[PDB]
């Protein structure tokens, strides 16, 4: 059962991941998996427990569509592994690479990405997090969510949670709005508020509801079904928002009536 993995089992590799909330290596642990390591220079309980705390919330994931947690580790430092997504993130492929896909493909992203997001909602865990950056694209057909819940991803906030307004801004709604960017980065190719080059001017304005994403560049072969549950994810007002099952329906509906 318990899935902590004992110390020298793990062997970290090749360095990806920076920033904050840990380092991404790739490692070896009954085949190639991601390890990434919290680096907090070796807690103070209960941290140790608050941790642990939060592997409970991986464990309840089983799902094609959420990436696949393998274990975690505390001997060496804390560390949490999972699979490792063979390909690139989506948002490498949309805006380093430039990957140019047709667009059936772009709606099965969006719907297998909806369809993960759904169960995560489920399972009642809300993401926090959702952006193109976190939807890794593994053998580059299999969307795989990942990396859950202020500065990397502004552009995926909801109104309700960039103009930080209570103590949870977070809700299904908050994750919806992130989907709906990341449908607007599938069908546009591109992030949001490109001409804006005023950080700050950015998060004011889309708090206030002044500023939005600017739909007329959804590329022209993107179902107007499409177009309009893009407008649905993305309401100012975080009531209006669509939910994942409902989402779904509409992804999967406007689906099966394009390929003819
Ligand atoms: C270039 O980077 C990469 N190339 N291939 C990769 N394969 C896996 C990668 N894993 C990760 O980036 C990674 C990790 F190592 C531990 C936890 C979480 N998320 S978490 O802790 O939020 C979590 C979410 C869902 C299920 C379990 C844990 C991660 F997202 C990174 C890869």
């Amino acid at each position: 059962d318990d899935w902590e993995i004992p110390d020298g089992q793990i062997t970290v590799g090749q360095r990806i991941g920076s920033g904050s909330f840990g380092t991404v290596y790739k490692g070896k642990w009954h085949g190639d998996v991601a390890v990434k390591m919290l680096n907090v220079t070796a807690p103070t309980p209960q941290q140790l427990q608050a941790f642990k705390n939060e592997v409970g919330v991986l464990r309840k994931t089983r799902h094609v569509n959420i990436l696949l947690f393998m274990g975690y580790s505390t001997k060496p430092q804390l560390a949490i592994v999972t699979q490792w997504c063979e390909g690139s993130s989506l948002y490498h492929h949309l805006h380093i690479i430039e990957t140019k896909f047709e667009m059936i493909k772009l709606i099965d992203i969006a719907r297998q990405t909806a369809q993960g997001m759904d169960y995560l909602h489920a399972k009642s865990i809300i993401h926090r997090d959702l952006k193109s950056n976190n939807i890794f694209l593994h053998e580059d057909l299999t969307v795989k969510i990942g990396d859950f819940g202020l500065s990397g991803s502004i552009l995926w906030m909801a109104p309700e949670v960039i103009r930080m307004q209570d103590k949870n801004p977070y809700s299904f709604q908050s994750d919806v709005y992130a989907f709906g960017i990341v449908l607007y980065e599938l069908m546009t190719g591109q992030l949001p508020y490109s001409n804006i080059n005023n950080r700050d001017q950015i998060i004011f304005m889309v708090g206030r509801g002044y500023l939005s994403p600017d739909l007329s560049k959804v590329r022209s072969n993107c179902p107007k079904a499409m177009k309009r549950l893009m407008a649905e994810c993305l309401k100012k007002k975080r009531d209006e928002r669509p939910l994942f099952p409902q989402i779904l329906a509409s992804i999967e509906l406007l689906a099966r009536s394009l390929p003819k």
